[PDB]
């Protein structure tokens, strides 16, 4: 029951609030549970925003070297889980 | 006050899973509400890789490599500084 915010002012304020919320939660997860986290966000104007718990090059390099299988989710899977 | 010692190691996995899912849920919401493309890469303390992409990971990482520099770049040091203000 969630949809896309059409009004550009209400889109930007919501984007900023939630982008910061995401980074705050990523920070918390990283310190609480000893995780390494990277977050890449392209907004609707195609502006790039990024967060990395350590630094981005480190996390992306680890990502590209990972030999073991990935556990991977997309919007389709998240939306399915949320229905339950 | 050593931040990594805060958590009870007994509930480590459950806390990790709950918060990982919270992060993905919020990423999903942001992507639909604000028309964003989002990728999330998480290595847990046992070095298990978990990933989320709103579209798919190869698409988001390719967009990343075709951009020259971030508009905002943050790490834990910056987030912690902002939170103190």
């Amino acid at each position: 029951q969630i949809s896309r915010i059409l009004d550009q002012r209400n889109r930007q304020v919501t984007f900023t609030k939630r982008k910061f919320g995401l980074m705050k939660k990523a920070y918390e997860l990283s310190v609480l549970c000893d995780c390494e986290i990277a977050l890449i966000i392209f907004n609707s104007a195609n502006r790039l925003f990024q967060y990395a718990s350590t630094d981005m090059d480190r996390v992306l390099l680890k990502y590209t070297e990972y030999s073991e299988p990935h556990e991977s989710r997309t919007n389709t899977d998240i939306l399915e889980t949320l229905k339950r």
